[PDB]
């Protein structure tokens, strides 16, 4: 597995933070700070993560949730992030993700942002 | 708070089922069955919503994770949904979701679908 | 094939109206205009089609491109819909689709909206 | 406008390889070779772009389709760009895609996969 891997503290393109820790049952559990947007310090994240991936070379898959509210401030909106752990001595995450605002139901055709983060332990 | 509306059992229109429990704090914590694909039986899902959502008709904001290995069966992916939560006669769960596969490098760009997924209490 | 199933005027679960023609090479033209957003009247679509789909009741594979400048308004934005023909009595175009606006170099992390659009010859 | 900026030669992170020519009027029409996937030589492309973007350094908004049939093989499949261009000494196409098969009614939440590619000009 790769819950040693995965465990610890990353970071995107954009500067944000990601501290993650993988238990052995596939939780995620962790805080991740944003660098852009409506978003100041650390909010709560949880996800899961496949905790025997194949042995073919093939990446691991994993995903995680943050709602964007915390005691500072409430953006209304959460953020997943789907992708995949590819280890080794440039160990990446690359994922895609889904930003969903909270909207009325005239404006829910754009309540959803997509984009893509790559995340390093660097 | 919608605590109380989201908490509970929803299906989507392919027939899968999306037991989830909402925390007083922002956590979702469940079970997901899906009717299609490399899956059987329950998965663990875990995720976030806004607690204190807008409270001018808006939706809530929410998303969760299900990584597809269980006892049964390692489908070597994870899907993730990210949506808003409308209340009501006809409360509804309205999603879009991204399902990446663990791949090889040379098959990442393919690595991803991406689908919408809509929930009802029926 | 299916140029003359495609080939007309359809609409989407939003109001909005596509009328375009297809074909016998896979070419896609006409015209699009959106019952929502920063939109006013037609804008000028152009898109691909398989010409010689699958026999086995699949769908046909297509798609299209609106750039959000017309006479009216420019929006500085386009969308593109990825998405399936299925004929038959309820015939229906089933997409996802894109939306990017121009943005600067610090916002194009949310430069891009995504969504799914049903349209239907009723 | 950007028209001579788009017009030419541009390489994704793939190899892949698209050939464009920009029109006065919005036009995109060209050619798509990929490196990847079930392709082989080239496809036409069409799409639209911004002519006249906003002037405050924001990037041009554009999106372009290629079904995946050509003489040689037919993948049943389209795929739609959406992105913004990017003048200047390292010109760059951001985008995000949507990849859309003909599938089975019964296969259809599975039939589109998304991802990212960014363009160059060398």
């Amino acid at each position: 597995r790769d819950e040693a891997g995965i465990t610890g503290t990353w970071y995107n393109q954009l500067g944000s933070t990601f501290i993650v820790t993988a238990g052995a049952d596939g939780a995620l559990t962790g805080t991740y700070e944003s660098a852009v947007g409506n978003a100041e310090s650390r909010y709560v994240l949880t996800g899961r993560y496949d905790s025997a991936p194949a042995t073919d070379g093939s990446g691991t898959a994993l995903g995680w949730t943050v709602a964007w509210k915390n005691n500072y401030r409430n953006a209304h909106s959460a953020t997943t992030w789907s992708g995949q752990y590819v280890g080794g001595a440039q160990a990446r995450i690359n994922t895609q993700w889904l930003l969903t605002s909270g909207t009325t139901e005239a404006n829910a055709w754009a309540s959803t942002l997509v984009g893509h983060d790559t995340f390093t332990k660097v």
